[PDB]
């Protein structure tokens, strides 16, 4: 049922807090998908759509969105059938499992001793490429923004910390101030998108502008099940239902930053150019 | 004076009248310092001007106290000459002291006709935390029967921002407050940007509030015009290429590094309402060596 569908679901996020929103809707439709004490192929494939759709609802990530797009469409005689589709879908959740872990070995050789990297808010996958520099005996330095309004930002200083690298949280308001003193910035996100672009906490379209009128690479890190279905051209064309997840005061959670804003993009596929990004998403997609 | 005498003054002068400059504050609380002064000999007197001056600066960071002040000295030290007895230069002094406090009494209204002219109806303005300028800029907009929105930022860590949309809401101006992180956002959505600025240096950038350098880069990406209005009294004698040429003096009011203020450079800078008339960033710098020199 929905109601402990969705507490399944919120309860995988909050007895392991670093597991992605998006792998948890995963686990959720598997173990779901392993109780449903149907009998047709049929109403299977129904009451799956009306899952991920609960699902979609009570967290509006882009992530968990498209992730659970490509889960289902990877899921493709009803006792057999089921069976193999839950181990399909046990192969995918078990191979978005190591994502996390080759984009560290990936991203953390771009990391040039003495370097300062310059990011924004929380990113558990940018945390994890500074682990692995620090895990490659790489000495390096880190400007974080406090990143309103949930101030994310000193959590990832925090987070920094117990590894001692130097970290300094600046204001949001800093970021043009601070980007001299940085020699490249390294960003997460919560959607890839078709154009090679990128959806994430609010700012960081900013830090890409002023570090593109700098010349400081902008480098994303994101698995590739962040891939979404979407062509932005700008900031109107991202649904307002991943955007939200006489005096007035609007409130984006996340904006979209071009592909001529982004160096690189750092993922589970490899390295890319925004422009690379469509033809890798095909593949992503039809596989 | 002394110098508790000075701060306790300029604290007050600005503690009753708000709308008041800073600058202002310092040259009415020196201003008073030559009409309490009873020393007796002519250099002493300037030697302890540039200390209260330099004591005021002390309490207030903000870059215009220091250019203020220093516009001021020059401007009334012209009365040495051809006044000898030290108690003649002293009224004459005060004199031209308080014929310097009236001219930029005119400042801001000057400003707010020069600037009418690029508010289009229908406009959408963005700003940058609370400038006295910006909203009498605006005043006369809306006096003037014109029509146009305001977005602005909030401006951590006072929320100046917020304070600037009460304002506008009680002119029945539609405005909007979002995040400094925002600004990347919303750009698009307007059709021109306006701040006020706490110095104009001397290659025509700005010292303001952190975040305008933010809010200029990404004006310049989209192709929006970045404008400047500031009294001539904000010229200030520095030429600052980045922020780390910026002094410490004016960036801090006092790991997390909170600096109160960044540098714009003029390649960010459209065009500069000031009560010299509407300058390029280019044109700031003879218009200051002019105004530093008569
Ligand atoms: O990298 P993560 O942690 O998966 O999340 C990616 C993004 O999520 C949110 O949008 C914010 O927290 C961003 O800071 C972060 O980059
Ligand atoms: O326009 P004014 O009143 O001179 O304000 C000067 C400046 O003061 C501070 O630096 C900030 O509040 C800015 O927003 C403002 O531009």
């Amino acid at each position: 049922d929905d109601k402990e569908l969705i507490e399944y679901f919120k309860s995988q996020m909050k007895e392991d807090p670093d597991m992605a929103s998006a792998v948890a809707a995963i686990r959720t439709l598997l173990e779901f998908l392993k109780r449903d004490k149907g009998e047709t192929i049929q109403g299977l494939r129904a009451n799956l759509t009306s899952a991920i759709e609960t699902l979609c609802g009570v967290d509006s990530s882009v992530a968990v969105s498209s992730g659970g797009e490509l889960f289902l469409r990877f899921i493709s005689d009803y006792s057999k059938c089921k069976k193999i589709m839950i181990e399909r879908g046990e192969l995918f959740l078990r191979r978005i499992s190591l994502s996390r872990n080759k984009i560290a070995d990936l991203c953390h050789t771009f990391i040039k001793d003495g370097a300062t990297i310059l990011t924004h808010a929380y990113s558990r996958v940018v945390l994890r490429v500074l682990e692995a520099a620090v895990a490659a005996k790489k000495r390096f330095s880190v400007y974080v923004t406090e990143s309103q309004p949930d101030l994310s930002g000193k959590k990832m200083a925090k987070a920094l910390c117990h590894l001692n690298v130097p970290v300094t949280v600046v204001l949001d308001a800093a970021v043009g101030y601070i980007m001299e003193k940085a020699d490249l910035v390294i960003v997460g996100a919560e959607g890839v998108v078709e154009n090679g672009g990128i959806i994430n906490k609010i700012g960081t379209n900013q830090m890409a502008v002023c570090a593109k009128a700098q010349n400081k690479p902008f480098y994303v890190v994101a698995e590739s099940f962040k891939f979404v279905r979407l062509f932005p051209l700008n900031q109107q064309d991202v649904p307002d239902k991943f955007k939200y997840k006489d005096l007035k005061e609007e409130h984006p959670w996340v904006d979209y930053t071009a592909p001529s804003l982004i160096t690189l993009l750092f993922t589970d596929l490899g390295v890319l150019t925004p422009s690379a990004v469509s033809d890798e998403l095909i593949k992503l997609y039809l596989g």
